[PDB]
């Protein structure tokens, strides 16, 4: 967990930009479920037209059809665009990162420059898989003694790359409410000031949406079309037995479980940027 707070939203940045002044390619690590809601929104001005490679991780957690959508934005920004499960395990990484920065590497060996290690390293929100994904790079888990200050080094990894073992590690987005349950959905935020309520409404409404049959079956409930929501919550708690006082419903229950279930991909593995939902946010973002 990390606080944010004014100052560390600073100190976050400056420190990043200095770390990033030490890298041909940057990796732009995001959610595979969220490509587009899970990245730093002022990324664009952080990473400043370094060579960048955007990983969508968590790929085992999303739909990869929605997914290549999204690849097709970040190819269409200059981007190279990988997806990944860092977990299960990557060797299209440092394929990745040599192709990023081929332009740059060809105008060097055309100056007579020596051939070099391609040096990159990792940005993006919180718990969207950096540390995974290094100590997977690494094929090692990445001061041991209290009170010492451990220095930042690089990882060989395969024959070409270098990787920064420490993440670069910035804010998600905060504006934007419908952004802020899509988050929570995922569980890249645990956090408050979205009311969880509100967020299983929204998870239940995507998966009426978009899912109906596979909702139905993973709870063994069938709710008429024209109920409104509350239905929804009343018979999965009912189904489950998440009672209390008779046969009143344990709604702060049933919401735990509706979001345990979509955060963990129990019911499926789904996108939740609908690239052809967000054709307005995209437009207002892109100038
Ligand atoms: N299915 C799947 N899971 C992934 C993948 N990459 C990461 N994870 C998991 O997502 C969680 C967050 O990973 P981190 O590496 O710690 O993310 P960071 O970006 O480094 O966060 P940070 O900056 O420190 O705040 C971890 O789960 P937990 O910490 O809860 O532990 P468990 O998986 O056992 O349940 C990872 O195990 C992936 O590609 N596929």
């Amino acid at each position: 967990v990390i606080q944010w707070y004014p100052g560390h939203m600073a100190k976050a940045k400056r420190e990043v930009s200095e770390q990033l002044k030490k890298v041909d390619v940057v990796f732009e690590l995001v959610d595979a479920r969220i490509p587009y809601s899970s990245r730093n929104p002022m990324i664009d001005e952080v990473i400043n037209q370094k060579p960048r490679v955007v990983i969508l991780n968590k790929k085992d957690m999303s739909n990869l059809n929605e997914m290549s959508k999204w690849e097709q934005f970040f190819i269409d920004k200059g981007y190279y665009p990988v997806s990944v499960d860092a977990k299960h395990g990557l060797k299209k990484v440092e394929a990745a990162a040599i192709k990023a920065t081929a332009e740059k590497f060809e105008r060097e060996k055309a100056k007579g420059l020596k051939p070099r290690a391609i040096r990159a390293m990792i940005v993006g929100i919180p718990n969207v898989g950096k540390s995974t994904l290094i100590n997977k790079l690494a094929k090692r888990s990445i001061g041991n003694k209290p009170g010492v200050t451990k220095q930042q080094q690089w990882i060989k990894v395969g024959n070409a790359l270098q990787l920064l073992d420490t993440p670069g590690i910035l804010w998600p987005k905060f504006e934007d409410e419908e952004v802020g349950k899509k988050l929570s959905l995922t569980g890249a935020i645990k956090d408050s000031i979205v009311h969880l309520d509100e967020v299983a409404i929204y998870g239940l409404n995507f998966l009426i949406q978009n899912d109906l049959a596979r909702l139905k079956s993973h709870y063994n409930i069938e709710v008429p079309e024209d109920a409104e929501i509350i239905a929804w919550f009343d018979a999965i708690g009912k189904k489950r037995g998440l009672i209390r006082r008779g046969n009143e419903i344990d709604y702060e229950a049933v919401i735990e479980l509706i979001i345990y279930d979509i955060r963990n991909a129990k019911i499926g593995n789904y996108c939740f940027d609908i690239f052809k939902d967000m054709t307005e946010e995209l437009a207002n973002d892109a100038n």
